[PDB]
């Protein structure tokens, strides 16, 4: 088994096709299913796996009460094959209220953060054993991507932040070989706040589309050079911005360089990727709440500041239903690298107060060069049918 | 591992022997089991797997209410080893309210259809990744076999229809290599309506026995040439017809060429296969409802129009019990290719209204050249013992 | 992978040591566990599996009512790794209300009987596919071993009976190669009634200790010659007889040749094996009911008619607790063949009427050349804690 | 596959990082989970497994009542991949109320003790078959490590004791090759009472840190020579002693040679390991009860009698939360052997009398050469939310 290089051209895509759905919440109403949030997807050379941060409890369980909270010692990283719901036989891979995972072609790497808010620790698990760890450097919620990291030629990269959620923070990019941290580069460039990066291989380098939780409703971009460890950053050009909250389409802006200062505070994990001058992206349909989900291509969305010409829109989740986090993952095909994405479908608190828990299911789509129709694939659970 | 060729003679059979039963409904009264319908069986070179379309819920679950409906966004293709009930550890292979699966000798292909009725999308998944997709071509419920597709020398074939359920439709035959559509041939021949084909390898080609939902209670036949992609079609000769509804044996007819216009509208997925001039087939015992199941050989049933001389009858499910869909699958033996079949055993609505759900279990038989006795292997659940 | 030959001397044992226990009934009171009976154990070259005949239902399930009955269409053969309880993820290997399984060194053989009492069918499944089948020859409950069959050099042998439970019956020995019946020999010798044989490899042949349900409380012996298919039979010499019911130790007899006509009617599956002139055997402690279980060595028990000198007794289940069926299995060690046995621990009806179901757990012991102490390992469930 | 030699230097560590947590009790409140105690962790060359002694029942189950008791016939050794909770699909590896497991590089060895207090039997299972067994030698609760044994070059060593819990007993060290006992050495040296050793490879030998239940609150040390089977023993030098109960830090003593006679009676399983003259160890935070858990390094703690200079302390479980047993396990890295430990988190009786059961979850940490922060990772279950 050889290290992955991802050295194939990116697949030409016309849009995305349905790939997977786990129906977690619907199942939780009649079965023992983990309470989760912050899910993602990543694949080894053979097959795909779904991940999520458990809350150390199932849903029909009094411990599900008040699981809206982000960080407790009982959160662990869950790992199943894609499409296998998080049942009681699910393996907890490590202790984590923040995590990232990727396969280098030989074995799995897991980056897992847990512990006190002011003094967290990140554990690096490779091939089933703990190889390294690092402590918080800003004493303010060390946190990472909540989606797959990416490895090229045996070196994996992952983006971590420590510091304010609403002000300048300390972002660093780690380079890891077989679980061992070999280099750390400070964030550099014009991005002013970085969280929860959705990264993908763009041989010879790596590209990440992130969340600015401070001043921008446009998404920061981070470029990682795997040859000399240099870092660059900026913002997605598209005038159709990908964060939530954000201004409506007629009054939103991006100049590619700075945060737009348009409803910039707060945000949601999301993704996008470049194709020449064009940009493929997803976003919530609602501009102020984590509701609905849509994807489209923006003409000149990568190269032209403020471009708002859109095409090939697809509704993934209609605006009558809740969404949440979303992220990218890459799949090596026979001749090219395909891009896929997942959408987190959050149910319960704070939006739905009949119940006392917070959880999610997922829906997953993959890039296609073929054709496709329309639909809507929401969580699908009836809140009135749920254990409270 | 090499591609399958299925280039062996068909096993000479004297009838069928008991092979498997999953007892799904009985187990649902005391455990968490998926609500399903439209099951089928397919085998890789090593072992058999049962498939079914989930309803995104377990049975003892308020979400099981009103699952009689055919198409919702939450339906997914379930896949287990044959004989493992669909418990919560079951993998959802893809999003689908219509599907087909087959193994080409190296990897699994799954064809999955989901989305809006008027604008559905079919996804083609091969070796665990999305390789292709196609959109609806007649904007009227794109739909496929609900049983195994078949592959010869790395090329898999699958029958898809789009259009009217009770009128002329648009049926196409797809040829797929490693998930990629390489050719599409329109239906051709004298079959006037084609749905839910049960196909089997008949080297060098593929033969399908289908469901005519429009004018025929006789079953359409589709012949697929894998070498030049040419298609031919007709109807099964046997005057003992295999659809439901149908006329009784004394007044049923087939001329091998046209639909018989005998209680032709509506129908049920079924199967049959040729052996020289003779025909092996299954059918519901009841001529008007999906009740009971029987198999038998029709002498001259393949070659002689309107033949009604039957032999080697076996009751599979007695007429006091509900059946449903049925389909064929092929298993490669040491010297020959065996033919097996599964029967869907539908419980709940519309027939049993004490409960609000609709689900099924299955029973499976395989061709034998030995001897056998008699019996009846129904679902066996007591409707009064079920969660409503 | 090569065929098993079992061509090593038998291990010299001083008794038996604890090997496994599944705690099924205890777990059934707080989880979804199959209702079973007629368990057995068989190992492939790597690891052991437990088998049982399910009743198509879990215990905490209204369908468990009246599962005292031996034969319904919903009984299937269950197969798990030894020590894994029969939970909802258990694979149902085939339809069976009577069965036998064994591994020839390359793949598993399963012999499964189901259908009408007067016209049953036996299916032979090898390497996950149906290879052969045979119908009832006496039209009176075709039935087999309910424990492992044994294979030498690619040929497996299994003992089947069809006919009266309380009179002369028609017993046949089948020889099966890769699932294909290659020869059938009639029972021969002086054994007058044969049921439920516990067989073991005794290179170059196979030896079975069985149940006489008609005239003997002494156990019949069947000797199977794998080279020329010839059969011989007689009775265990030991004056300490292994069946239940039976006379007490001071008035029980055996002449090695004929049934003893001592409370000979009815019986229970049991086992024994020769070591030179001596005999290792197990039996219920009670002489009239399936209560308790003990093993011991009888000096001259194999060669000397009516020998009653016992040594190395071990209590497996104390007489205050229910037992049931028991059987042998053989495990190839580095230099020798070891013998092990399991005991079925039956709970519920007819003996315990607070509940309406009948089920079992198991305990398993293996021969040892080392030393050991004492104990008692019963089912352990509190009938008052059980779902009725 | 080759035998393990553990012939690499010990990893230089700065402390420990979070590795795993199973949340068993929290999950038991909403799911079917085994009642357990005496857990441990051990790894094959590829992955880690968690073990525990089941009580033959799940938690939400009337049979969970009064599971505070240490020894019943229904206790079995449970084995899952690390991070997989003990659900109903868990394999019971053997019958045991005391056990030890390890992998020699080729296969698993399991040492399982069960039976009467005064006449117990230890079974030795290697590669899935029983190879040896030994009976009680002092007729007073034969017992072993309750943590992993260790194997060097095909020979595994395990420490067993039989006799008084509060007086001189008979401790022996067994050397086992492929399940077969090849030598037995009596304990030797100055350690006066030995129980529940936590052993680790220290090439060319094996070192164990144990529990003195009679006269010492300082932990005994057992040194095992794998080449000539010679044994030596003593006590840990550190004046900061590791047992519970124990004196507080200002009046606790150890002279390296004798039990300290400081609250020596009773105790708890624990661990420690040497690095040059220094010592890494864990212990409960409370000095009289199994509450809280902490780790630290004692400068000169291995070589200097009564040393009390501590550094690199970490809280694992805060003193508001219950702990219990703990033990070491070793993981082979690319260049070095790392040391890890697990902590048993006991909930229920005798400490929490609202419920009638006794069970545990676990948390697991591994040695790191990196950095880390702080936290607390207790069981986390709310006793008021539990089935009683
Ligand atoms: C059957 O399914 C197909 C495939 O999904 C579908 O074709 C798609 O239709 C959409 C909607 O018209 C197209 O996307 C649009 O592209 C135009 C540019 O030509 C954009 O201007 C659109 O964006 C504007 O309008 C959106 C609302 O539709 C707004 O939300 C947005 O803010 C803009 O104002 C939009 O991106 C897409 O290109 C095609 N896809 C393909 C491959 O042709 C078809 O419509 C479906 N059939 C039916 C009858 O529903
Ligand atoms: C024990 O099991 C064996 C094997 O199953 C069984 O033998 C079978 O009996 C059936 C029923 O008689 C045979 O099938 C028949 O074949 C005749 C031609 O010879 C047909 O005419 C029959 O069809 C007519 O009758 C059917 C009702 O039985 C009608 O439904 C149908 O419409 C026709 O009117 C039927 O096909 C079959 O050939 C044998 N099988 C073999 C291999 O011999 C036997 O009867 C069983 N014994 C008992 C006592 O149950
Ligand atoms: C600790 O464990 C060991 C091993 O289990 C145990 O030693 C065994 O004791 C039994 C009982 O005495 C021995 O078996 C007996 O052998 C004598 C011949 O020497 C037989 O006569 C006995 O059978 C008669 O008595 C039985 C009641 O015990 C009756 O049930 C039976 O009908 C006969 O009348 C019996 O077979 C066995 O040989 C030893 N095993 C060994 C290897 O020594 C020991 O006793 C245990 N210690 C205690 C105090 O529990
Ligand atoms: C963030 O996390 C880091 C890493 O855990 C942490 O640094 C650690 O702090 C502890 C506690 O101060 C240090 O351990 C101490 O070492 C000194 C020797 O210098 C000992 O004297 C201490 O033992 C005494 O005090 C203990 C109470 O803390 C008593 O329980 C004990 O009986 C002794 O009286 C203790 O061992 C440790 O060395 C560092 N680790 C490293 C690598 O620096 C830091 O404090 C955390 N920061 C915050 C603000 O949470
Ligand atoms: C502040 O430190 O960073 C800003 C945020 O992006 C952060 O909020 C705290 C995270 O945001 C939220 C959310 O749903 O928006 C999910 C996470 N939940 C989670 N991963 N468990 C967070 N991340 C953390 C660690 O809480
Ligand atoms: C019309 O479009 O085609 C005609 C039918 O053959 C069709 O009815 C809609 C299907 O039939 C039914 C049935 O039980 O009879 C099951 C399917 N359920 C299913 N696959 N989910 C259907 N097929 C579909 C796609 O609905
Ligand atoms: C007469 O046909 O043979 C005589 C018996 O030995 C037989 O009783 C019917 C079987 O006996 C019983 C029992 O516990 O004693 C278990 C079986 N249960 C079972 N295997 N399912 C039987 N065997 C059968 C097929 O009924
Ligand atoms: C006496 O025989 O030795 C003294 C002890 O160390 C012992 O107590 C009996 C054991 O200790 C306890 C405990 O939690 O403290 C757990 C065990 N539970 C267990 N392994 N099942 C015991 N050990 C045994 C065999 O009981
Ligand atoms: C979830 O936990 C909350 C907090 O304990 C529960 O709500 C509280 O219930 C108490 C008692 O009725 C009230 O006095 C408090 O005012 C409530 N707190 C809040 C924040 O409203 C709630 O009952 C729990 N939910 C369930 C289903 O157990
Ligand atoms: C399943 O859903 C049906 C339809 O919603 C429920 O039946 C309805 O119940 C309401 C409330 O009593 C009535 O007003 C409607 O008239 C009912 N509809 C019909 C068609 O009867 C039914 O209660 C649900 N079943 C279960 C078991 O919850
Ligand atoms: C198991 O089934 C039996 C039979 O249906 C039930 O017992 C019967 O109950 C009816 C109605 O009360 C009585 O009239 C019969 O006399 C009973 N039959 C017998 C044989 O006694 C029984 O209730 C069921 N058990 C459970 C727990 O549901
Ligand atoms: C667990 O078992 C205990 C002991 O059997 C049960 O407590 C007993 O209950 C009986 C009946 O009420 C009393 O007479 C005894 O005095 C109790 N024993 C003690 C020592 O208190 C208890 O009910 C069981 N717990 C549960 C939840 O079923
Ligand atoms: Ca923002
Ligand atoms: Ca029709
Ligand atoms: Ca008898
Ligand atoms: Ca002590």
């Amino acid at each position: 088994v050889e290290y992955r290089n991802w050295s194939k051209p990116q697949c030409q895509i016309t849009g995305f096709a349905p790939f997977s759905k786990d129906n977690s919440i619907r199942l939780s109403a009649g079965g023992d299913i983990w309470v989760t949030r912050e899910p993602y997807v990543s694949c080894d050379p053979g097959k795909c796996y779904q991940f999520a941060l458990g809350q150390g409890t199932t849903l029909d369980n009094k411990h599900s009460n008040d699981t809206v909270h982000d960080r407790i010692p009982h959160r662990t990283l869950l790992m199943n094959e894609l499409g296998v719901p998080f049942h009681l036989g699910t393996r907890q891979v490590c202790i984590a209220w923040s995590s990232s995972s990727c396969h280098d072609g030989k074995a799995w790497l897991h980056v897992c953060i847990t512990g006190d808010d002011k003094n967290a620790t990140a554990s690096f698990i490779y091939d089933g054993r703990l190889v390294d760890s690092i402590g918080s450097w800003s004493q303010n919620i060390l946190r990472t991507q909540e989606s797959e990291c990416v490895c090229i030629n045996g070196t994996c990269t992952v983006v971590m932040t420590d510091g304010s959620a609403s002000g300048r923070a300390d972002t660093r990019i780690l380079f890891i070989e077989e679980g061992k941290i070999v280099h750390i580069s400070p964030l550099s460039g014009s991005a002013q706040h970085i969280e929860e990066c959705s990264c993908y291989p763009r041989y010879p380098g790596v590209r990440c589309i992130c969340r600015d939780n401070w001043k921008g409703s446009n998404r920061p971009v981070v470029d990682i050079n795997m040859e000399d460890y240099s870092i660059d950053s900026s913002y997605v050009c598209s005038g159709l911005v990908g964060d939530t909250p954000r201004n409506d389409d007629s009054s939103s802006n991006s100049n590619c360089r700075n945060p737009n200062n348009e409803r910039g505070t707060q945000g949601v994990k999301g993704w996008a990727f470049d194709n020449g001058n064009d940009l493929w992206m997803g976003r919530t349909i609602s501009k102020e709440s984590r509701s609905g989900y849509e994807t489209f291509k923006v003409i000149g969305g990568w190269s032209t500041p403020n471009s708002k010409s859109q095409v090939n829109r697809q509704v993934i989740v209609d605006n009558n239903n809740w969404s949440g986090y979303s992220g990218i993952f890459s799949v090596e095909g026979k001749s090219c690298i395909n891009r896929c994405f997942y959408v987190e479908l959050i149910r319960g608190r704070p939006q739905e107060t009949r119940v006392w828990w917070t959880s999610n299911s997922i829906v997953v789509f993959c890039g296609t060069s073929g054709t496709y129709g329309t639909g809507s694939w929401p969580d699908g659970a009836n809140i009135n049918f749920m254990p409270i």
